């Protein structure tokens, strides 16, 4: 770590606080991400391997007086900023499909290579000048497991097999968790901010309608499914995500569906009409 020079706070991460530094000897500019077991070492290595354009490149890995840094590559501005610094006109819609495209992109060799992300979040989505999008901390939940500094892990991009105790979840959970944030970006407000663990699923079932077995066959065998939830009707998409049109609205349906094994893989949703017309803009930013 004597080779790297601390520039500033990035900020508080998951596992630990995150560093804008400077790499001494080839001048690298670097995010460094200071966590605080064998398995970890053996799971955060196999992540150095897992390269695409649409991923957080992972530079290094330092073990040090039992220590962890993980030193990535690094990028100006996260998604959550960008949507804040974008609230009063609304990120344009061409720059959200090429966003919601590249990040399938991400997904779509993560899945192929069965690395789950687990807690993708706009905090964790990375952009550039050129109108790249790219995916942070991939990998990190299977490796390592409130934030070290007590912050609370939000809970609003959580799907909904996650919180009715899944043990065993599948590629599928990334899918909803993107279905969230492509729906936060066209309303520029969030789908399901719960801010307890019944919030977030009693929100979900308050839009998407209680699942039972006709939708979600298995649901009610689940471990924290209860006979007793509130039973909810479904709303229409017209009224969850207006002004998004049409192929828009069919996408998101389909990668929020009940069902992990019917919601849509990433693959399939890089085929899907709604990417017919897309491009590849630049965001306007002021770093
Ligand atoms: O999280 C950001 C955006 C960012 C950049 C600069 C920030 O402000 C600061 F300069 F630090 F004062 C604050 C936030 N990037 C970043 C993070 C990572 C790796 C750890 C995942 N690689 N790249």
């Amino acid at each position: 770590m004597e080779n790297f020079q601390k520039v500033e706070k990035i900020g508080e991460g998951t596992y630990g606080v995150v560093y804008k530094a400077r790499n001494k000897l080839t001048g690298e500019v670097v995010a460094l991400k200071k966590i605080r077991p064998s398995t970890a070492i053996r799971e955060i290595s196999l992540l150095k391997e897992l390269n695409h354009p649409n991923i957080v490149k992972l530079l290094d890995v330092i073990h040090t007086e039992n220590k962890l840094y993980l030193v990535f590559e690094f990028l100006h501005q996260d998604l959550k900023k960008f949507m804040d610094a974008s609230a009063l006109t609304g990120i344009p819609l061409p720059l959200i499909k090429s966003y919601l495209f590249q990040l399938l992109q991400g997904l779509a060799f993560c899945h192929s290579h069965r690395v789950l992300h687990r807690d993708l979040k706009p905090q964790n989505l990375l952009i550039n000048t050129e109108g790249a999008i790219k995916l942070a901390d991939f990998g990190l939940a299977r490796a390592f497991g409130r934030t070290y500094t007590h912050e609370v892990v939000t809970l609003w991009y959580r799907a909904p097999e996650i919180l009715l105790g899944c043990k065993y979840y599948s590629t599928a959970v990334d899918i909803w968790s993107l279905g969230c944030i492509f729906a936060e970006m066209v309303t520029r407000r969030a789908l399901f901010p719960g801010d307890s663990e019944i919030d977030q699923l009693f929100r979900i079932f308050r839009t998407l309608g209680t699942p039972d077995e006709v939708v979600w066959p298995g649901v009610t065998s689940m471990p924290d499914y209860k006979p007793s939830f509130p039973k909810w009707a479904r709303q229409d998409f017209s009224k969850v995500v207006p002004p998004l049109d049409e192929d828009g609205r069919s996408l998101l349906s389909q990668m929020l569906h009940y069902d992990p094994n019917k919601r849509i893989s990433a693959k399939a949703a890089l085929a899907h009409p709604f990417f017919q017309d897309v491009t590849k803009p630049v965001p306007h930013l002021r770093l």
